[PDB]
């Protein structure tokens, strides 16, 4: 395999930092004017971390339509993400708002609400199957209906409800658990079997809306697992798969998001996904 070739010459030399940091000097900047009017503020939860005009994600509802989440729409791999920060406390309701209006069956969370005892999301949605949550200000209800804890993610199965026509839609919850306080996990096999069962429920296939992925700015853990998605789709689809460039890819998603990878370890464990993800997809 090409790429596995070209991860040994970089982990040789100990190249991971200066790669990071070509990519960071070759992506895309384009206006974010939207995220920074004032009375958006409140919606944003890193000042340094907001959505391009071009590609944000529009509330519908009668009332201002700004979120921090950007589409990802990736033409030869054929796949869409929205990726998202982190719902904050009164960004609940905006968040599965978005969710119900974009028609996504999946959610794909990579941290914990709390980490080394820091606050990295809101608890946005429940916990208890007998306590279900309303959004008052964009009118859905929330409701735990199943988890499955595993020993590395759980997936949850959430009833969404939109009370002004009653309508009800089942929400997948993928919740990647286990990602180290500092730094990567050691190997990707957890992280693609969890990638696995995303793919495998249909929360990426084109017969519902973008997947919704976050972690806390929503770019760098979250960067990881559509980069690498997108990777193992190309390497599938291409005549060449040795054609495949992670460090191209993803500068052609950073075009709709900013930041996406925030470490050269990151980089590294993408790659690394993306290689023993096709050894088993496609041959070893
Ligand atoms: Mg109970």
């Amino acid at each position: 395999m090409e790429m596995e070739k070209e991860f040994e010459q970089i982990d040789k030399s100990g190249s991971w930092a200066a790669i990071y940091q070509d990519i960071r000097h070759e992506a895309s900047d384009f206006p974010c004017r939207v995220a920074k009017l004032p009375k958006n503020k409140n919606r944003n939860r890193y000042r340094d971390v907001s959505p391009f005009d071009h590609s944000r994600i529009k509330l519908h509802q009668e009332d201002n339509d700004y979120i921090n989440a950007s589409l990802i729409k990736m033409e030869e791999a054929q796949r869409s993400y929205i990726l998202t920060q982190g719902p904050l406390p009164n960004t609940c309701g905006h968040f599965w708002e978005m969710v119900w209006e974009q028609k996504s069956r999946g959610v794909v969370m990579l941290n914990r609400v709390m980490e080394k005892g820091s606050l990295k999301c809101a608890q946005y949605w429940p916990q208890k199957e007998e306590k279900e949550m309303i959004f008052e200000d964009t009118n859905l209800k929330l409701t735990l209906i199943s988890e499955d804890i595993k020993s590395y993610y759980t997936v949850r199965q959430l009833e969404l409800e939109n009370l002004t026509t009653q309508e009800t839609r089942e929400i997948l919850h993928f919740h990647y658990t286990t990602w180290p306080d500092f730094g990567v996990p050691e190997s990707p096999a957890s992280f693609l079997n969890f990638l696995f069962k995303v793919r495998e429920s249909g929360s990426l296939s084109p017969e519902h809306g973008p997947v919704v992925v976050h972690c806390s700015a929503g770019i760098g853990r979250s960067g990881t697992f559509c980069l690498a998605d997108t990777c193992l789709l190309l390497m599938d689809k291409r005549k060449d798969p040795s054609s495949v460039d992670i460090k191209k890819v993803l500068l052609e998603m950073r075009k709709f998001r900013m930041g996406l990878i925030q470490t050269a370890d990151q980089l590294r464990f993408s790659y690394l996904a993306v290689i023993e993800g096709a050894k088993f997809i496609m041959g070893d």
